[PDB]
């Protein structure tokens, strides 16, 4: 029952007020609806590769607490590993408070909690299960440490990693770049990196150049309707691949669905080309907008066109 | 075991985040601590009378959901009543997110949920409850027509109506004032229904006269550290009857204190004026702002001085 791609990354209890309007400082206002999802990073990205068929394990921790029991359910449902899925009463589960206005516009107060206290030690338990993936995939929503230990554990055991600076911080230790097999991130992340404005697939390429430079095999950055644009050191000369034309229901964690899946095709078609698996990733993703609710919008493999499994 | 205050009204489950201050429109930031607490001005009322040692049922409606069981394992846990405690599979628990700076300001959104879907068939199932209560409590943050309908039943019964406004609408049914017994609001509350400033003594005494005409029998108007104003069918000269001056650390949910004492004493005491009723309950809720965290804030008997529990007028 060997996992293929390993993701360590973060769980979070996403926890969403629906409202006219934003509320000001000192307000208390009532809304028309709330809802909690399952969310965080790490887990979006690790299910989307799931429901397309991966094995798949999920290194993270989450609270001895309602949240906790709740999160490790639903990596079950989703057939997915949770033998190194940690829980510690130290803190609260991972918790996203968002509250949404009619037009979209929203106000998000994020508390990592028992995700920052995945250590070092919790990784090293999980050695063999590392050593015997294709794709390790990581985030940047527990702590840098954490992270830069798994990337340099997939390394010396010769597995993939695939990196997403996400949320991005200016000042990212120069050792992500250098432990990037493939760096994935999308138009915002890419100026915060960068420092330069990202409004055209042209300016992609400018800014994934940048990042090449730093240490990155691979540069993907996601630019929305408009699909993504790759370079790579054999291949620096940056590629427009343009994505489904759709109507879009609710965008949120369609960068997760595009980092799940490609993380499946690396793993499960490594014979496909970088542009035939982002043309793939680019679809899944493009189905994804095309739902409300983050991790109820990822498709699985029974519902999706044939051709996404040929080759 | 007869529940002498029946509350029919509100649990809200808080959701909580602290941040080193609150977020732009489209910020996200991150906060240091998330944590679970239990609101709702029902369940406040509701507590703040149990810890005063009344006999306590909360009737109202939760989902058939974990936030909900863990509201009534809250409820339990403050000696109330859940015998009319009601779940449904049709509405989550009621919710109030809520972002707290370092400097104690807040942003909070309230979704009702559960507590709107609290019916006249559930009321109904309630009947014995509410007919055998001395002093039936309600508010706003459930259906109007379901807390209209308790003060319906409950004046049928002859049961005493207590009835806080909040949040308040500025056109309430008139009903809501003619079925009331004690009609209990804040300064915010009294300007939203009538129109006027409230600011001092002197204008809550103008707002509490617009109230009581328009058929209340008793109009209490809460002033924060300035204490109350009263008056009544009976005497219509509006008293003021201030608090204890103290040094507040907290102020939230300071009302619903002040609300679920004068329940208990309106229970328990029926002997006392309103006068005498108003002095312990301001004392009460004083004792409530001197502690963080709503709920949590609220003093039990054993804790509070021997002189709030005679049953003579004291000095
Ligand atoms: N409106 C839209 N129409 C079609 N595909 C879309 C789309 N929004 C996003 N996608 C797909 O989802 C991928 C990742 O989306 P983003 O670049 O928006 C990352 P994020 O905004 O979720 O962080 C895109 O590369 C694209 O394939
Ligand atoms: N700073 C303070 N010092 C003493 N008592 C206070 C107080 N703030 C509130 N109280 C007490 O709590 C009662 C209800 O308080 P409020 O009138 O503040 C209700 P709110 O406007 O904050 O909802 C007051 O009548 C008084 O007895
Ligand atoms: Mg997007
Ligand atoms: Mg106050
Ligand atoms: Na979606
Ligand atoms: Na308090």
């Amino acid at each position: 029952e060997v996992a293929a791609v390993v993701v360590v990354g973060s769980c979070m209890t996403d926890l969403v007020s629906l409202t006219s309007r934003l509320p000001k400082t000192g307000e208390t206002i009532h809304g028309h609806k709330f809802f909690i999802g399952f969310g965080g990073k790490g887990a979006n990205q690790c299910v989307q590769a799931a429901r397309l068929g991966a094995m798949t394990s999920m290194v993270c921790k989450v609270g001895k607490d309602s949240f906790g029991n709740d999160y490790i359910e639903n990596l079950k449902q989703n057939d997915i590993s949770t033998e190194f899925t940690y829980q510690t009463k130290d803190a609260a589960t991972g918790t996203a408070s968002i509250i949404v206005n009619n037009e979209g516009q929203n106000i998000i107060v994020i508390v990592a909690g028992a995700n920052l206290l995945l250590n070092t030690e919790d990784l090293r338990a999980a050695a063999n299960v590392i050593s015997r993936a294709k794709v390790m995939v990581c985030q940047l929503e527990i702590t840098p440490a954490t992270s830069l230990e798994a990337l340099t554990m997939a390394r010396r055991s010769g597995v993939k990693t695939l990196f997403n600076p996400a949320p991005a911080i200016a000042d990212l230790d120069p050792q992500f770049y250098t432990l990037s097999d493939v760096f994935c991130c999308n138009e915002s992340e890419a100026e915060i990196l960068t420092g330069l404005t990202v409004g055209s697939a042209a300016d992609a390429g400018e800014a994934a150049l940048v990042l090449l430079k730093r240490g990155c095999q691979v540069v993907i950055i996601t630019l929305g309707a408009e699909g993504c644009v790759v370079l790579s050191q054999t291949e620096p000369e940056p590629k427009h691949i343009p994505t489904e034309k759709v109507k879009a229901v609710d965008t949120t964690g369609a960068g997760d669905s595009f980092v799940g899946a490609l993380a499946f095709y690396l793993a499960y078609y490594p014979n496909l080309s970088l542009e035939d698996m982002l043309n793939r990733s680019n679809f899944i993703a493009a189905v994804s907008v095309q739902a409300a609710g983050t991790q109820s919008s990822y498709p699985y493999k029974k519902d999706l066109p044939l051709t996404l499994f040929l080759e």
